């Protein structure tokens, strides 16, 4: 278990300062928050605890007040007198996802510095997919130790306590084994973090010091106008009634637009064949390839689509509205993806439609608060531009060199034809070759992208090999180290462990080569997003600019800026940019300015 005995529970002035004066000589020491609420901007700091050595840590409850709660240190009176260590660059804290605990500290007016080792970044630095890296997990995995739940201190449902709520001893037992399980965990993964140089620099130099910087991001928000995301609602309820008669109008009666079900006993009852069309997908889509000449499976296609994209952002966006900063706070997680590209949630802004007017519709509504505008920071398809820095390609180096069109070129070569006179079909077919490769492709789904002939695409890949070789050598070199040790490493360090490599297995032992050739072009791509966004933060915070940065999507970074300053902020974060990252991979940051997302975009 772990009872009332385990960790003190400091109640008074001359404790705390006692513990305090330990800290100050500890040469690094676990901290944590506990608060009345999951959301940062709002919540209220209830606690704090502290961890010094294994087995030795505190709780100190500063705001609950459940009926007849004990005398407390006021929460005022605790920070002042624990400002300085936390203030303190020299004093080297340790926790679980401390982005969270350093905003809860802002939202006093304290500054959290010497965020040294953050033990979610450590787990996921030493093998982004050993499995999940919340504390929970993590003292699972290490210390053959189950933690105290959240749900076992505060319950589950509706009734669900607040942090306040729950007794002293019984929120010191949760708050004080966070601080210690976190600190032991350090012990062990702190050491095994430097057998290798690769992921400690990337843990070092990119993850850390990203913490703060993403904390101050999630913190400033995103201004949204809930009026046009409420229009737009309006308009696509009309719509979508519209594109129903226009379905029926097409043959008779009423009938759902689901396939498997409504469709298949009209489209291909009244001409075309059998088979459905999944919503596998993005592989063959029956319904679009018909849309070129049939005109009821074209009204289905674009139906589902506004329907799943009203639901999902122009009915919650408006939602998601914090009263107390009246903008939309949205959560990026570090220690999700496989290759180290930041995730995003709530809302998950990577899945807003790019290439369609309706998402830019979406992007509208993301606006510019009065007297400044939003600037778009973008990495001209950073990837392929890695790609031909690890494949070493004269040819694709060169295209870039002298600012061409890569897509063009790469078509000017496979194609054997001037550049300027690179059809717009062609340009797609080389495009769909470039971004397959990347992805690691095979020749038959180039094919279902392109939707031409099998070995007809196996063509056209064979002209790229022979005109851009250094590809297949990457390629190939790729899949070798992957087998030899196992992992694969971004120019960085970061690596990307392929457990299913030697699978035995066909498709599972496919997918872990494809992963192979792909995580070092979209791992690298992450890790230039993520040291440009410290540099940019950076300069920020000691420059103190008319800026906030807003978002990070893809491989764009978003600022509100102020009018006035738009020119001088925008030199200045394209230098940040395609400068103060790698100066390995040939760069470019395109930079746009409006009045809200899209206009910049
Ligand atoms: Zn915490
Ligand atoms: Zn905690
Ligand atoms: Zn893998």
């Amino acid at each position: 278990m772990i009872s009332y005995d385990n960790y003190v529970t400091i109640l008074d002035e001359e404790t705390l300062k006692a513990w305090i004066a330990k800290l100050e000589k500890a040469p690094v020491f676990a901290f944590d928050t506990e608060t009345d609420s999951l959301d940062n901007i709002s919540a209220n700091l209830v606690g704090l605890s502290f961890a010094i050595e294994p087995g030795v840590a505190a709780y100190i409850p500063v705001a609950h007040d459940y009926l007849d709660a004990p005398d407390q240190i006021s929460r005022e009176r605790a920070l002042e007198l624990l400002k300085p260590l936390l203030e303190d660059e020299k004093a080297l804290k340790v926790g679980q996802n401390l982005k969270y605990d350093r905003g809860i500290l802002a939202n006093y007016g304290i500054e959290l510095r010497g965020i040294a080792f953050d033990t979610m970044l450590e787990s996921y630095i030493l093998n982004s997919v050993a499995g999940r890296h919340d504390m929970d997990s993590l003292a699972e995995r290490w210390l053959k130790h189950k933690t105290i739940t959240f749900e076992e201190i505060a319950g589950k449902g509706k009734n669900q306590l607040t942090f306040n709520q729950i007794a002293l001893e019984e929120a010191g037992r949760y708050a004080a084994e966070d601080a210690d399980v976190t600190l032991q965990l350090h012990l062990k993964m702190w050491p095994d973090l430097q057998k290798h140089k690769g992921p400690l620099n990337v843990f070092e130099n990119i993850e850390m010091p990203l913490v703060p910087v993403l904390s101050r991001i999630e913190r400033n928000g995103v201004k949204i106008d809930p009026k046009v995301l409420h229009n737009h609602s309006e308009e696509l309820t009309l719509r979508l009634a519209e594109l129903e008669k226009k379905a029926h109008e097409i043959a008779g009666e009423e009938f759902n637009l689901s396939s498997t079900k409504q469709l298949q006993t009209i489209l291909f009852e009244k001409q075309g064949i059998k088979p459905l069309k999944k919503t596998p997908s993005t592989s063959e889509e029956v319904l679009e390839e018909l849309a070129l000449d049939y005109p009821l499976p074209k009204v289905i296609l674009e139906y589902r689509g506004l329907a799943k994209l009203k639901s999902t952002y122009t009915d919650k966006l408006p939602l998601m509205i914090n009263p107390k900063t009246g903008r939309v706070h949205t959560s990026y997680h570090q220690a999700v993806t496989a290759t180290g590209r930041l995730s995003s949630t709530d809302p998950n802004l990577q899945n807003i439609p790019v290439r369609n007017e309706e998402g830019r519709r979406i992007r509208q509504a993301f606006i510019a608060p009065e007297d400044y505008v939003i600037v778009s920071a973008d990495y001209s398809q950073i990837e392929l531009r890695i790609m031909a820095h690890l494949s070493r390609d004269k040819g694709l180096l060169t295209a870039f060199a002298e600012g061409k069109d890569i897509h063009r070129a790469t078509a000017a070569e496979v194609f054997g034809l001037p550049l300027e006179t690179v059809t717009s079909e062609q340009r797609r077919s080389a495009k769909a070759i470039n971004f397959g490769l990347i992805y690691g492709m095979s020749a038959f789904g180039l094919a279902r992208q392109l939707n031409i002939p099998r070995k007809e695409a196996q063509k056209y890949m064979d002209l790229y090999f022979e005109r851009y070789p250094g590809v297949l050598e990457y390629m190939e070199r790729t899949r070798a180290q992957a087998k030899e040790q196992g992992y694969v490493e971004t120019l960085d360090g970061r690596r990307l462990y392929l457990p299913d490599i030697k699978s035995s297995n066909g498709a599972r032992r496919a997918a872990a080569e494809r992963a192979a050739i792909n995580a070092p072009m979209q791992g690298t791509a992450a890790d230039i997003i993520k040291r440009a966004m410290i540099a940019v933060d950076a300069w920020l915070q000691a420059e103190q600019p008319r800026v906030r940065m807003i978002m990070q999507v893809h491989d764009e970074l978003v600022f509100e800026v102020h009018k006035d300053d738009v020119d001088a902020v925008a030199k200045q974060i394209h230098q940040l940019m395609e400068n103060c990252t790698r100066l390995d991979v040939p760069l470019l940051v395109e930079v746009g300015s409006g009045e809200n997302w899209d206009q910049a975009h």
